[PDB]
């Protein structure tokens, strides 16, 4: 996260880390089974580690749980980035309590204008490489459609919406792949991709969850 704030320990209750001897991604618990992440993120070996701050650091409210399976969206396309969701199932159960929570699935889909929090523990320079150990947050608006295609021509589809400020400087980055956009309690984004990072007119490009509710529900339902 570039031009965001330090969150505060375990105020990001459904914010994950997937590790594969490090951290690569981020994630969303969404139930005490089931994390939502990018089908960019996939990759096998996965240790789903909820309950973070400083990710090197052992600080008392982790849980470490291996993944069973992941599920890539059928219609993923690394190419464009289209359907770029996955869906990880933890060995066991989460144990929920404040610090580790899930975060509720849209029932509607979130408008151009709405403020939503994007957090991760990926870089957090525009230019050159500073990753941080403890949570990032950054609060930003869903831009329009007409905005974020202006700004992408040819690479925005309907399961795409940008989020961020035109003017650059405030962005998710690398090693925030997978994480959550939430708005008004509800994950409407994980983040996918950009030119860049908190460059002016390239906003961040995230997943439209909402257009997944049907698929991630009939999926938990038979996994
Ligand atoms: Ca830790």
């Amino acid at each position: 996260i570039v031009g965001g704030y330090t969150c505060g320990a375990n105020t990001v209750p459904y914010q994950v880390s997937l590790n594969s001897g490090y951290h690569f991604c981020g994630g969303s618990l969404i139930n005490s089974q089931w994390v939502v992440s990018a089908a960019h993120c996939y990759k096998s070996g996965i240790q789903v580690r909820l309950g973070e701050d400083n990710i090197n650091v052992v600080e008392g409210n982790e849980q470490f749980i291996s993944a069973s399976k992941s599920i890539v969206h059928p219609s993923y396309n690394s190419n464009t980035l289209n359907n770029d969701i996955m869906l990880i199932k933890l060995k066991s159960a989460a144990s929920l309590n404040s610090r580790v929570a899930s975060i509720s699935l849209p029932t509607s889909c979130a408008s151009a204008g709405t403020q939503c929090l994007i957090s991760g523990w990926g870089n957090t320079k525009s230019s050159g490489t500073s990753y941080p150990d403890v949570l990032k947050c950054l609060k930003a608006p869903i831009l329009s459609d007409s905005s974020c295609k202006s700004a992408y021509p040819g690479q925005i589809t309907s399961n795409m919406f940008c989020a961020g400020y035109l003017e650059g400087g405030k962005d998710s980055c690398q090693g925030d792949s997978g994480g959550p956009v939430v708005c008004s309690g509800k994950l409407q984004g994980i983040v996918s991709w950009g030119s860049g990072c908190a460059q002016k007119n390239k906003p961040g490009v995230y997943t439209k969850v909402c257009n997944y509710v049907s698929w991630i529900k009939q999926t938990i339902a038979s996994n």
